[PDB]
């Protein structure tokens, strides 16, 4: 059938920094995490690696996806199928060849899968504020993070879900650090320190006769992986314009949705949730200088030169929204 | 948002449409569009006012506000049905139940306040899928709940855990015995949505109407607490399966919610092999069937008993319920 | 070596209603649920029915009664030990021989042993006033019960502990109804229906040839079940005085402290529970005029005659208690 | 409405003990004994008497007494150290810390409140055994907060949450700002009294000592919040290991109750088939070797540090420290 045709072409980039996942979405009747998903997982042999029933991972999958608010611009399986594809990107790269296991691949792409579920389309301070169970639970301290490997993990316990029943307790164990540790560390309160890990990282950087970087200890070789997903994360400014601007939409409109809830209650509307006192064009620009840029120049520098491109897309992009700045 | 203390000219809109609020038919879900998505934050504010439950329970209300904007907030707008429309729906139906001429006031305050109370925190944070379906699944939620009335339970536990969160417990001022009065009732009402109690609900309730007791006023006639809260129970369930009872353009809007989200289900079922639920399969669909299935065996006798009841003060409501039934019977293909 | 062999000689008398239970307790060191679980599991060939290895039965049979409060007079594994180990005999009733299935019977050990896991020695009551979590997550409704199970099941996914591991989708659906619809009946607001439809299905009792009780439906089949393990559970006043006295102490000095604490708080002192307005002994017979007695009188009547010694001694137990009421 | 906090028909010898409430030293285990086992009730009534924090939070008295017995019934009474005791004990000892000369008009009531409350909850609910044991079994604790301090994390929890029982809420009174700013540095000071962030912990205590700075008056500078609740969690960190530091008597009672809970977990982990832990083993138990151990390369360089900080306020508290393991360095069997 066409319709299936046209999902299998665009499939067929998803090696490629750029897939048109929105595209994949609309074709796949919503559900892109779990074709994207399906699809790096035979690209990667994982189902034969550790033995993964046909049924269970679509089942798991389809569940995962399902706990991904529809009604959420940004924060959906969108992203997610987005961030797992762009991590499945990242670790093709060059430089890294051969450096991680199997496991250490399947960790840092089931964490990307799971890094947002259940996003409620608020920050985590909206939480605190309010006083949510869930800030009361985690007391404070990364109560989103805390909750997606909550709901991710637990997610593995549903009626033919787990798809590491055939791994070893030897390896579920080092799984599940894994995944702890990397998307704990995509809660931004610890960019600007795992920003400053990476550089001294990459003023120390070890390669080898292969020319592929060398990653001795599990502080190091987790290290990459946490910047690795970071990168994944915030990678929308990086993309193909057509791509990044359907995402800044998508972030803006959240935001200003958060704003709206907090006017409601009469809290202080927080920093660029104020669709009546907005600069989306001055913020995006403020977004990447700050943040995106400064993280990615330092990830080119220890891929040298596997993201060239990549950071040189940036560059464009950041220059697109400035030559569209009002005041 | 109102300039000087003075209605917007949307909000004044939202505010005529209000006007029908003591009426069974009021177009929720144009108040739904016309209040941004807040029908639940702003017909539970027009209730609390007319029936004068904020001074009475001294509940501020700011309080009152962030709490019902908080409980609304919990509604999944991604779903079709089970939603805060349908929460706002239920609260207003049974708010019009209430004035019926026939139980004028045989209620206390504190009653009324569990009835509406319980009515807008029914539903809250529905998954869009049945207890069933949790259940086969192992959904955590029927683990904690060992799968007994998972989905009500689950309401329950959610409607009055939002009190806690900042400004939220409009029930502050309550002492503890009206506190543990209101949330007793709240309790009892809500588990009664479960379908899995409708057969002895019903049963009891035409028991009660034959050994029915009234006057003094033509008044119904309650005595112990048994017979009170089973009747606020069964009024809560008539209200939550009031839509087949609604003008039909109201009606047809709230099945095509209620199937749409009944062949999500059996989409979702399906895709994992799991045994297609009754309604479900949107290949093998009957909707018109349905619905004559549903008020012949379900709604029809509920709506009757309770017809019997209040009678004569039901009757427009039953009729509109026949109506709809033959109207149905037509749209079925041959 | 020592005490072992005198462990092992008390156990001789398992499948005996009267067990030196708190013999086993001290003997065991402080293991009477482990023990007894162990033993009466391998008797029944349970291990080998289900394939349960012998590791995880142990390990989750500690990690349960590691889960009983120690500080507790009453509700603890001693308790639990007692109700398993008075079940266990109750199944092995001849007027019921060959009527229930290895699994219905595995259900009902099953749920004896975790019945009141992690009691916190105070009613539902009392947990309601509070508005305890625990009370505020049930509803008010059957809160310990719920909670009992909650941590029956739960307790299963800890380390090597999921017992039923090497059952089907089918069999797991089955024991874990059971289960609940088994510890849920042991909730005392439960107790007079559940009465009154043992009686009414004394009334209609039906048998086979061979004089086997016939429990044709589910509904039948649980409710033997239920009644079964609520007969367990409320079997002290039936088991030598020796014994009964113990436990009428034991639950006297919980309900007393139960009592201090709603003294303390200012709250109404529920009854049996003020140590200073106390009729341990009027109880006692009130407890088996009410309660204790009209469930043994018709339990015995389905076992007719299996449990008559046991309705005897009740009867007797009642009039040493009775002798004791001053004025 | 009792004199200090809950009933006692031996208040007289209970009022002389906790004379010494303000000392170091204070007969603690006495205390629990004339109390009825309610040493944390009392002795955080009294410093909140003493404190004046009723008046200046606005407190009610019920609302206190009943959180306190509350929070006291949540630690367990069959763990021989981590129990109610110690969790007074610890209160105790931050009271005495807050109170030192060059800490004088340093911290702000908020902050003082904020200090004492950590050390209340700071071990509340706890089960007997370490974070490793508990993630060592992929128990519900160690996978609600993804083995990261679980027992800080759910201690933390348990103490917050528990303000939500029945008239508990003693911060009731206490506006938005300072109930965020309260919990926050609750928050902090407990998480920093797990064992696993004591090196990070000292070495920016002793930072803070290289580059120390006093006022006008002879007491601490602390600018910014950072500085501020670095001092107070190390304060509380204090405290918490504050057992070889007092009288002798006291120590080893506190020796006996740790090593009888340490040699509870030995057993439990070897009946699971697990590796023991260190000091757990009481087959092969060197207690006293362990105490001259704990002293030399945790407490002492901790205690030494902080009396850096506070010259020449904590002299004795060394001073008895020294005594303290000299003693165990006697009883040590070659
Ligand atoms: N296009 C964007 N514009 C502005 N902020 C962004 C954008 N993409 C990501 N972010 C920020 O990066 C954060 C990453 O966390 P999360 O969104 O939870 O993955 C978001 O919460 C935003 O605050
Ligand atoms: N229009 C309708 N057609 C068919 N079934 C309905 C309809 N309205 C309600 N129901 C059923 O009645 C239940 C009422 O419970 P709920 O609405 O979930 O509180 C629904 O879950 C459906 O199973
Ligand atoms: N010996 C006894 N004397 C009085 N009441 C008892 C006795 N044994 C059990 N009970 C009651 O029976 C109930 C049975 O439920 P439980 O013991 O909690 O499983 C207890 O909660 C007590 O209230
Ligand atoms: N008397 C003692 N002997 C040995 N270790 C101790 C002693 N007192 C405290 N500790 C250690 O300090 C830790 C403080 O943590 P906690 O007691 O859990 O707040 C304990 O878990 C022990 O590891
Ligand atoms: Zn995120
Ligand atoms: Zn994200
Ligand atoms: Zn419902
Ligand atoms: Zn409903
Ligand atoms: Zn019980
Ligand atoms: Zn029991
Ligand atoms: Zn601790
Ligand atoms: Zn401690």
């Amino acid at each position: 059938t066409e319709q299936e045709d046209v999902l299998a072409k665009e499939l067929e980039d998803v090696n490629k920094w750029g897939l048109h996942v929105f595209r994949i979405a609309e074709l796949s009747g919503n559900r892109p995490l779990t074709v994207i998903m399906h699809t790096i997982f035979q690209e990667r042999d994982l189902l034969k690696t550790f033995k993964i029933p046909v049924d269970t991972l679509i089942t798991y999958l389809m569940t995962l996806e399902d706990h991904y608010h529809a009604d959420v611009a940004y924060h959906n399986n969108i992203h997610a199928a987005d961030v797992v594809q762009s991590t499945h990107v990242l670790l093709s790269t060059p430089a890294l060849e051969a450096v991680f296991t199997d496991l250490e691949i399947l960790a840092a792409i089931f964490a990307s899968a799971i890094h947002d579920v259940d996003h409620p389309g608020v920050s985590n301070q909206f939480l605190i504020n309010t006083n949510s169970e869930l800030a009361l639970m985690y007391n404070d301290s990364s109560v989103l993070e805390n909750h997606h490997l909550a709901v991710g993990f637990k997610l593995l316990q549903e009626e033919n879900c787990d798809i590491f029943q055939n791994l070893t307790k030897k390896q579920r164990q080092s799984l599940r650090k894994m995944v702890i540790d990397i998307v704990l560390a995509t809660d931004m309160s610890k960019h600007m320190n795992l920003l400053a890990d990476l550089k001294t990282m990459v003023e120390t950087k070890k390669v080898t006769s292969s020319g592929v970087l060398l990653l001795d200890n599990y502080s190091d070789r987790i290290q990459v992986l946490q910047n690795m997903v970071h990168c994944a994360d915030l990678s929308n400014p990086t993309k193909p314009l057509q791509l990044y601007r359907q995402w800044t939409d998508r972030i803006m409109e959240e935001f200003f949705r958060q704003g709206d809830r907090e006017r409601e209650r009469g809290m202080e509307i927080s920093p660029m949730c104020d669709k009546h006192n907005a600069s989306v064009e001055k913020s995006q620009v403020g977004f990447i200088d700050y943040i995106v840029h400064p993280l990615w120049e330092t990830w080119a520098d220890l891929v040298h030169p596997d993201a060239q491109d990549i950071l040189d897309t940036l560059e464009d992009n950041r220059e697109w929204y400035q030559s569209t700045i009002p005041q």
